[PDB]
């Protein structure tokens, strides 16, 4: 009779359709747990996230009515694209939950970020978020929030973006991974489309070193940490800064930097035979010209993709999709629950 069964995992009851079967947990990170289950009506596997009350404060709100409206926006195979959205609940009054159900991937860009990868593959998975990155670009969206936890890849090697990025204080444990934003973010600038370009080297740059570029507890010393290998900006881009963030990062030490030789020795490449020896002079190339802290100066994601490194899997109908609501507005938990709950079911 119900369409839906619950099932405990983990720790969370996932009450789901029941064309969803055998679900088990794959790991957990911000709002909600996900389970992997197999859809019985398409045969396939599938990931299905729980959204728990989406609508209890402003941040959970916003991101989740944002990223159900922006879904629709987008169009193209490095970025997420729904399978099915659904509630259990019957009316916007008894209306609780969210479940949001994708193609199974197999694996976070975490974990392949601790692999020792060939060249073909590190090149491939980098096309591939160039790609995503355009598509969103394209479309009016501005990531500034990429990161590795939020990108999953097949064993094809196949690569998806999974959240739209920035737009705050949530009571929850829960804690934001900063050290892959920009100097723009980390600063309080003005950005443009290649704020994401940083992010893609801070991707990049750990695929080689396998270890965060720029850690630290907070952007105090995430920023030292920047300074500390890049070294101290230009005066140019001193003039960018608001007055009083200019006055803060001035009067820090000022850091030569090291070169993008000792900064990615060769030691970390894979130098065996010619082709892996200019492919690795090729990497560093790229990571010179991403991880550059004025954006001024910072390569785009156009240039970026016609890079060697890159371009080799160049193809026009990949990079150039057809591209296709705007409320951030201070809203309640009741305005913000219609606002998803219409969402929801349209
Ligand atoms: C055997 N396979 C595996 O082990 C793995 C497969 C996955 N995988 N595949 C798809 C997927 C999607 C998300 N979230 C999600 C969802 F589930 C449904 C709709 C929208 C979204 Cl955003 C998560 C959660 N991650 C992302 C940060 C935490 C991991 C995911 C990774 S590991």
């Amino acid at each position: 009779d119900n369409q839906f069964y619950s099932v405990e995992v983990g720790d969370s009851t996932f009450t789901v359709l029941k064309r969803y079967q055998n679900l088990k947990p794959i790991g957990s990170g911000a709002q909600g747990i996900v389970c992997a289950a197999y859809d019985a009506v398409l045969d396939r596997n599938v990931a299905i996230k729980k959204l728990s009350r989406p609508f209890q404060n402003q941040t959970h709100a916003k991101r989740a009515y944002r990223e159900l409206v922006l879904m629709k926006c987008v169009n193209h195979k490095n970025i997420i694209s729904l399978l099915n959205v659904f509630t259990p609940q019957k009316t916007l009054e008894e209306f609780q939950d969210v479940y949001l159900v994708m193609e199974l991937m197999d694996a976070n860009l975490c974990q392949v970020i601790q692999m020792e990868l060939d060249h073909e593959r590190m090149s491939y998975l980098l096309y591939q978020m160039l790609c995503g990155i355009k598509h969103l670009h394209s479309a009016g969206i501005i990531h500034r929030d990429l990161k590795p936890s939020n990108i999953v890849v097949k064993s094809d090697c196949t690569l998806k973006i999974l959240d739209f990025g920035l737009a705050s204080f949530m009571m929850t444990p829960y804690v934001v991974t900063r050290y892959y934003r920009a100097p723009e973010v980390i600063l309080g600038m003005g950005y443009k489309e290649n704020v994401d370009i940083w992010s893609v080297g801070c991707i990049m740059g750990e695929m080689v070193r396998h270890k965060i570029l720029f850690p630290g507890r907070d952007y105090i010393d995430q920023w030292n940490k920047v300074i500390e290998q890049l070294g101290t900006p230009c005066p140019e881009f001193m003039k960018k800064l608001q007055p009083t963030v200019r006055n803060y990062v001035e009067n820090r030490p000022k850091y030569a930097g090291l070169t993008f030789p000792k900064l990615f020795p060769d030691s970390l490449f894979p130098a065996d035979s010619e082709h892996n020896k200019l492919k690795a002079s090729q990497a560093r190339d790229l990571l010179s010209k991403m991880l550059v802290i004025d954006p001024a100066k910072r390569i785009s994601v156009d240039d970026a993709l016609q890079h060697p490194y890159i371009n080799v899997w160049y193809d026009p109908a990949e990079v150039e999709a057809p591209p296709p609501q705007l409320d951030e507005r201070e809203h309640t938990i009741e305005e913000w629950k219609e606002l998803i709950y219409k969402e929801v079911m349209n």
